[PDB]
């Protein structure tokens, strides 16, 4: 019951109480009013009752008729007086250890199940129930104002059709999303999503490579945890730095830091082992493995 | 129905099947016909790499692990996984290879650092692999053994210019 | 709880409670009655009160077994105190987007599953659970008393037994009906729908003229939307019209107002690009197309 | 929480409240158990009240802990106050269409459905939720009382695993069984139904005298219909009748009474159309059809 | 809304009370403070009440405000007031004839079901929700201080998982598995299990038994259930016993005593029909068939 509607009938009530009290027992307006709200809530001082048989027909007729009445509205009334984040969409076990990396920052879940919220929580991540795949239910979840979206749904059809849901909130925010299927790794591009992470051919092109030695499937499963004695961080190059122009021949970064260049992306293409002519710039991102005793060595070596 | 696709004569075998308990069971399995045989699991939890590799596998490739440090780091800049997804891919233009180190090469004892590989040849030396355990970014004073791995990343014609410089 | 049932355990405390204080304390039976009451809701005022011990156990039962008694009651209780309407068998996509166009008026949706219950009810729609081909469950969503019944249901042989289940309640309300196939056209408007609406021949013939230029089923999709600038409406000539006699040729009303007179309807036939012979009558209803200025300009055209 | 348990806890308050007030205020045993119930029950007649800081003190003390566990502890009171028959196990159209005719006697339904509860309460018969094929669940429909148990499940298997249930509880009652296919009618009997009613083969076997005239389909279908002129009875032959010894010519039923004798029947055999030289007993059962009229006209003839 | 600013949103409408009714009304504040909880309580003994209009109007407020703040604070408060064990990994049905046996100690069922939570609590058992055959569910089942664990899964490979996974928790724990297949009870074993315990092969050998005479079958369904006559029990042999010496041939236990020695024990092995020369030791465990009665004078028979 809209909460007007019982404040209009609690009214009523209390004016019906209080000029009956007044005409039958004939006390006074105020006292009248005290006497119906003491009535109503059944404190019952004592001080003022009825004293003639019609005032106790009468105040039986208020305590049937009022005691609910003010029940409801007490209730109601207390209902009136009591960077940025990243979105998740889908719950797998691929989102699951993606929720161990980002305990800092704040993290919302959007998943359609209700059985996943215990899994959730116990993570440190709020939980959205709805389904990904609706506009209505993705801005439910802060889609607009995000830092990156990560679409994991349980086929690769449902996941185009998430990706194509938050590119119509807004067409700045970072998609990444996840590929089941080899052949649909184009499909999600052209979707809208940045960046296509694809584990089953990932998963499968290491155990081919892992029948005669196993030190391919060794290296990448190692430099990826942060547990690992070497890191693998991209190290911005400032504006206004000391290498500028310089080739990679001409810089020797391996011999005076002692991190291994084995990238520099540029924007949004990434050359591996980039070749001796290649010329720095001033927004190229170096991707170097390394201790972390040779990290600050690097950015103190490339500081304006 | 293991000794039925020749376990026994096989060089590895690759166990990926719908559950993790049932890629114990497969492996578990296999080591009581070849004891010998090289197994390589696929876990699909983060706490089964343990048990899978104590049960008997050699390599355990885990694809939820991989995929869920990729996503939170491709929040930022996606370099580090436009590099996995890379190296990988026989289509590319740079190739990650592994050469053995032959008996009576030219660096026996020789250190990474007097060795200089990457400017001699141009391949870069992201790890050398001596037996069952790959040392990432080995440090200066490391001293080489005649049967060791080296694991680099290189263009095609680089190889074959590590291979004529390693050799005996 | 049945709400009798409650009354009537009501009473018997009160029988217990005025009796039992009459006859104990030697109040009054007004006094006692009143007295129960008090004491039952809980207010307790103190005029009355027991002064025997035998009085103070009576009270202290009376309160266990009435206490919660009135609680009861007096919630139940509250549950009491605190043009015609259109009746949509089924419940699918169709009249989904029907009950948008619908907003205002009262919707009684019948519908077999219990799960829908959570949407009609977010739509603005009164839900009567109830299987929509029994005679039973068609009067209980009061269909006699409607303006029209709208039958989708999931197959084209539950629509005509749906349609044959009113034709025996109300032979004159009007059934607006959706045909699956086109073979059945002729067979849910002879069974008494006055209007059978096949979205899949609509649909079939705007993909197969949508080929060469989708001009065809932009037409359609613009004019029945609510929100665009050109409205199709529908304007009655009255009794004592200045067009009743006049043919189409020199009433001339795509000049003298702008509207475009696409069709004119007379009874239960409608006559798309009428000859310039054809006169006008009384009655007639003019499906036209225009914006809503020159509506009113046709409206005030077509007066006495 | 248990009810027994929050029992003791309303106990404990109030023997707290009790020996609190009889020793901080000083008033008798009585009065202050009294006083303990009006106050904890927020009755509060102020007939009693401390008069002590101390006192005051306890009393909020047992208002916080004390109205609260009265309030839980009445609402689970609430709870706890708040020939023979025949049973049905399972629910389907036919035994529906029995329920109709099985309004005069009270009929338990034990279905492990709960859906069908708004269906068996509607139609006048008490629901018992259960599984009929275990015995635990038989005994809770009363089956070892009963008059008849009518089973009606979905296949032959569970009507004969309910049919052995059944007998194992007692060896007497009537089990009235239906049979879903033809060839199951001879497991249903050994295993202990006394009565197998076979609708499909009745019904197989009405769709193939009706090609030529219908006939044969509606006397059956019309005499079993209490709404009828003509009804079936079976008229029992009473000890020491006017009819033992006689034949069936030397009677002439059907010239002095006017009903049609369609058979006799002995113990649990029936004989359709007995022949000339049939002799009577006392314990024959007769089969006739006639109107209203001419039943208590055979009845008196065949009487003592 | 949290407790603890329940707890505050109380206190704040107690200190409210209490300062205005000693301010209007001028009595001390500890009466003030007593007659504000025996208001917003709704006891309203009335041995203190307002006796002027700004005390009426303020204790109006009071009710609004006071009553249902200190009814949600009650309620919450409600809340805060109000050998070893054995664990079983899954729920079949014969885990569910183990727990009958199990009666009157610790049982821990550890189930991936929710719709089992029933049938567990009816038979005497504490439910524990989880996986077992993740690691961190194991744990919260209390599976390291347990003196036996029972394993019992849908199949054979997750068997395995559940048993691999006790193995690293406790390495010291009892362990009982029950094989579905003949080839991985050498497989179970191997991984950790103490006992293992295939149904479909004694069952498989039961059947082929009971073709010609089936006596194998009913000895032992029936030595194993505890309600016939004769019971398997065993016994163990004390230190300093009267046959920490002898041979069977000398000892000669059936006559003396009247039970059946089928077998002995020693450590983890079993010998069935042990032979006449077979010298009897300390710690040694006798199994043997004997009415309870013979049991007893076997019990003394190896006393000190």
């Amino acid at each position: 019951v809209p909460a007007t509607r019982i404040l209009l009938l609690v009214l009523a009530v209390i004016i019906y109480g209080t000029a009956g009290f007044h005409f039958i027992e004939g006390e006074s307006w105020t006292v009248s009013l005290y006497w119906t709200f003491v009535t109503i809530a059944t404190v019952g001082y004592g001080d003022y009752s009825p004293s003639t048989p019609l005032g106790m027909y009468f105040t039986v007729t208020l305590i049937v008729l009022g005691i609910g009445t003010f029940a409801v509205a007490v209730e109601r009334l207390l209902e009136f007086l009591i960077s940025r984040h990243v979105v998740i969409c889908g719950w797998s076990e691929s989102t699951l250890e993606c929720l161990r990396e980002l305990r800092g920052s704040e993290v919302f879940v959007l998943a359609e199940d209700e059985n996943v919220r215990k899994k959730v929580l116990r993570s440190g991540a709020n939980f959205v129930h709805g389904d990904p795949t609706r506009v209505s239910d993705l801005e439910k979840a802060n889609v607009r104002g995000a830092r990156a979206v990560i679409v994991d749904l349980e086929s690769d059809s449902e996941t185009i059709h998430c990706i194509l849901g938050i590119r119509k909130i807004d067409e700045s925010v970072r998609i990444i999303a996840e590929a089941e299927r080899y052949e649909n790794i184009e499909q999600l591009r052209m979707a809208g999503a940045d960046q296509v992470i694809s584990p089953f051919v990932i998963s499968g092109r290491l155990m081919s490579r892992s029948i005669d030695d196993g030190y391919e499937a060794m290296f990448v499963q190692d430099v990826l945890a942060e547990e690992s004695t070497r890191r693998m961080v991209e190290v911005p190059i400032p504006e206004g730095s000391k290498l500028e122009g310089v080739s990679v021949l001409d810089a020797d970064i391996h011999d005076v830091t002692g991190v291994i260049i084995i990238g520099v992306g540029r924007g949004d293409e990434l050359i591996i082992d980039p070749p001796r002519d290649y010329s720095f710039r001033a927004g190229d991102i170096i991707l170097g493995i390394g201790k972390p005793e040779e990290i600050e060595r690097l950015k103190n070596y490339i500081s304006a």
